[PDB]
């Protein structure tokens, strides 16, 4: 029903273009929409999702995983048409933690492997809020591990800057595959996004929709609104809604997305997205709307070594960022 192209990885294999997003927020991380999560994942599979983006953090990885082998039961998908990622988080940075941390999501998941598994943060963080110093690229050489135990297709990160790509690409072994950060209309990353590329890691955008949509539109955040009478013009113009439009728009930069929704009419609209080209001048009226501001800036971690974002001069992490239980 819907056909998600693919973009290639720097180690031979494919990601889908756009993914299912699984994190419901600390919105207190909130449970409630668990089962409309799975309902609607259970129909992007049926009508031809097969990415899949979730982590240790997002809690839950055991409700993923039974779905997926359901749909596989079903006869819908085998496990080699569908790509997962999960992630390590902020205490697990030691290089024998990576396996332990990526073999119980395994193990959650019901997996022998997943398809990717990214670095989740540079910071290394206990679960009491230690700042444990450790470097990215020790951290890094758990990743390459668990990639020769044939526990993960891919290795990758999230929410690392240019200078901590460049470093980790000057150092590694095996390089990244992905790099997950927030790219929107409001933040475009640009530099970023063409330093990833042109070492040929691929760019996956989470928050892909920054502060447009109404549950994160809080005043004084930017334009486009849903309502942009450019955004409509532009949606118009080749018979799109504007949430179509920014994904098309990341597509277009070749960059992966991976919007989240529990709303089945959210998932068939944001993969109906591979039918059109922006041209020149709707491209650069899309681009007007970078001005930096980030959707996601968790100002807790400012301190914290590795922090990849620029700090805000002059500022006690959540329970919530630190401790949690699965299922
Ligand atoms: N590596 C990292 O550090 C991070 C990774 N992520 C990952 O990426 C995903 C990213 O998206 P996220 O940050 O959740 O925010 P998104 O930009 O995906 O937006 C989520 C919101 O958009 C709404 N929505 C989705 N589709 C549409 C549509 N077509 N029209 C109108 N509204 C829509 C949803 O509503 P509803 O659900 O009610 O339909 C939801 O409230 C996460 O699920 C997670 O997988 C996220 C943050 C950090
Ligand atoms: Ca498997």
């Amino acid at each position: 029903k819907v056909n998600v192209p693919n973009f290639k990885l720097n180690n031979g294999d494919e990601i889908p273009a756009l993914g299912y997003g699984t994190w419901l927020g600390v919105s207190d991380f909130d449970g409630t929409d668990i089962p409309k999560l799975l309902d609607a994942l259970s129909y992007a599979i049926d009508i031809g999702y097969r990415h899949i983006d979730t982590a240790h953090f997002y809690r839950v990885e055991p409700e993923i995983g039974q779905v997926v082998q359901e749909k596989i039961n079903e006869g819908v998908v085998r496990r080699e048409d569908l790509f997962i990622t999960t992630k390590v988080w902020q205490h697990y940075h030691r290089a024998a933690d990576v396996e332990v941390s990526l073999r119980a999501s395994l193990h959650r998941l019901g997996l022998d492997h997943v398809n990717l598994v990214l670095m989740h943060w540079p910071m290394s963080i206990s679960q009491e809020g230690v700042d444990e110093k450790i470097d990215y690229l020790e951290t890094w050489r758990g990743f390459e591990e668990v990639l020769k135990k044939g526990l993960t297709k891919a290795i990758g990160v999230s929410n690392f800057n240019i200078e901590q790509m460049k470093r980790l690409l000057t150092n590694c072994n095996v390089p990244p595959a992905v790099n997950q950060i927030e790219v929107n209309l409001n933040l475009s990353q640009a530099d970023l996004v063409d330093y990833c590329q042109a070492n040929e890691v691929v760019v996956v955008a989470y928050s892909p929709f920054g502060t447009m949509v109404p549950s994160r539109a809080t005043l004084n955040s930017p334009e486009p609104k849903l309502d942009n009478p450019a955004m409509l013009a532009i949606g118009r113009k080749y018979g799109k809604t504007v949430t179509q439009v920014n994904l098309g728009y990341l597509y277009q930069r070749g960059i992966v997305s991976i919007p989240k929704t529990v709303t089945k009419s959210r998932v068939l609209e944001n993969a109906s997205i591979f039918d059109f080209q922006l041209d020149d001048e709707d491209v650069a009226t899309l681009a007007q709307f970078d001005n930096g501001f980030r959707t996601v800036r968790p100002l807790f971690w400012q301190p914290y070594e590795n922090y990849p974002f620029d700090v805000v001069p002059g500022q006690d992490i959540p329970i919530a960022m630190r401790k949690w239980k699965n299922g």
